């Protein structure tokens, strides 16, 4: 039988469809709270198979107490930034991860934090909670809409796309793209522009950050970014907390350089709850819930456990990296 | 000159409007706080003009306190729920209102009831602030998408259609409506059917109520209507307090008859601070900002003022009722 550590409790399909392998022999974390480095290597030690999770960072050290048993890593997620992929590549491991499955639901979890964030709900939440309410008022609460508005999204993906989309019956006047490449097939939908990094921030109304965290993106949404962008415009990021300066951002939105920030991903995760971001009534911080329905959890569960299952067995695998 | 009572402080460019009128003699409640009645019996004595809000009750009595001079009221509001519409036809008074400056903002502020309600955005934040939050994990949070939705609406006006095209590209499967009256030309753009409030409430994953508040409408929203809806489906509301039956929404919520539930508006207004509605996790409240952005507060304040003007000087109106 060969071996499988599984980093953590997932949902309900996934277990069951390991539960189900004859040929495997199942290990787990059975708990809802990460992982310590520790116990990761000690449950690693001789898996053929680790399914692990975005909160796991699998280096060298995690891939050296595995350490020659090891042949496929598969995660729950799309991103991979938590991954040593040159160390994996030099291994001949293979990679399971979770594309197009949470493409919705984390494009729509983009919205909804862009709408909470510019009509205010949680102070007008608050408001109401703390007696603040005492009729209607004309000039109360007013906040920023998308009626011709422009829209800048940072990463032009399948995610970013699906944004786009959502946003374009709000009456999005025109949108606007960076990358390090024109899309222009996938921008058509949308007569999307691309444009420079200092142009998206100096035109845009929203910006919408949806890329990769690597190299080329670290520490992008600095000073100068927020400097450019409109007093009126507000940031949203649903990427990695690594893309944003948040020292920067703070200063911004403290001084009114922006009008509000909307965070799905912060650094580090999870952020302290002292916090200055934490302190300001224009900064919406959600604790990563970009995938966070029912229906795709379950699914990436099911994805996760089919991708390790055939890498395990030498087969194609469903979604390989 | 003809004097004006204006029963709050509202947006500039509708102040300044009134303010260039050498026509008029222009009194104002100088303040953010809704006028006592007493107060506005005293302010509207001898009035040809009236610019009211939402919160005001012009009923029998402040017309009598008018009392002849009364030929022009202008309400900063679509709602028109507040007056005393057959006195006020009976007296030959003429009435503005602000239709469609609204239609975008108000269908914005319902898309992003419905994002924060049904993604747990609030749920969400508060773990963040209160050190809840401990890593990404894949249980948390999940709440219920739009993905093969079906969506039902109550009152399929220029608001509801507007809610429509706004939640279609969420991945929408199904619109159905209800109402009074078949809407075909107006459904079309979304293939909505029309059904009965019962199969409204069997069908939808998602209601949302936009309708004018009339005895067919007021209770509506009852113990019956919330037995007969998914208990996995989410309530929103953004017409009139009265059109739910406050109680019944209370215990649906607290037994589970359905998953969550989101209120732009409440009986009375504003609610309680020690109401129950306010002590469950899964409702979530906002103090009226339907129309809460810069842009429309600011139109909306311009044509109440040019209806009032166009009003005393006996033309026709921009927007008459």
């Amino acid at each position: 039988l060969m071996k499988v550590f599984v980093t953590r409790r997932i949902p309900a399909e996934g277990r069951v469809a390991l539960a189900r392998a004859a040929d495997c022999e199942v290990e787990q974390w059975d708990s809802d709270e990460p992982i310590p480095a520790k116990e990761l290597e000690r449950g690693v030690a001789g898996a053929h198979g680790l399914l692990c999770l975005l909160s796991d960072h699998v280096d060298k050290r995690i891939l050296d107490a595995a350490g020659a048993n090891l042949k496929v890593i598969s995660t729950m997620s799309v991103g991979i930034d938590h991954l040593a992929l040159d160390e994996i590549k030099k291994r001949g491991i293979r990679v399971g991860y979770t594309p197009d499955v949470l493409t919705d639901t984390t494009a729509e979890l983009a919205v909804s934090l862009l709408l909470t964030t510019c009509r205010r709900l949680p102070e007008a939440i608050e408001e109401v909670k703390n007696g603040g309410w005492t009729s209607w008022k004309p000039l109360w609460l007013c906040g920023y809409g998308l009626t011709q508005s422009t829209v800048g999204i940072i990463g032009l993906g399948r995610i970013g796309q699906a944004i786009a989309r959502r946003l374009k019956p709000f009456g999005v006047q025109r949108f606007l793209y960076t990358g390090r490449q024109p899309r222009p097939e996938e921008a058509a939908e949308f007569q999307a522009e691309f444009v420079s990094t200092p142009e998206l921030a100096a035109q845009s109304d929203f910006i919408v950050v949806a890329c990769s965290l690597t190299p080329a993106t670290e520490g992008l949404c600095n000073k100068d970014f927020f400097q450019k962008m409109k007093e009126t415009a507000v940031f949203i990021n649903i990427s990695r907390g690594d893309v944003v300066n948040q020292d920067d951002l703070y200063q911004a939105l403290a001084s009114g350089k922006i009008a509000a920030a909307g965070l799905d991903v912060t650094s580090p995760e999870p952020l302290p709850t002292n916090h200055p971001l934490l302190t300001l009534k224009n900064c919406v911080i959600l604790p990563h819930i970009g995938s966070a329905t029912h229906r795709t959890r379950n699914t990436m569960s099911l994805l996760a456990a089919n991708n390790l299952l055939a890498g395990l067995r030498g087969e194609p695998m469903p979604s390989e990296l």
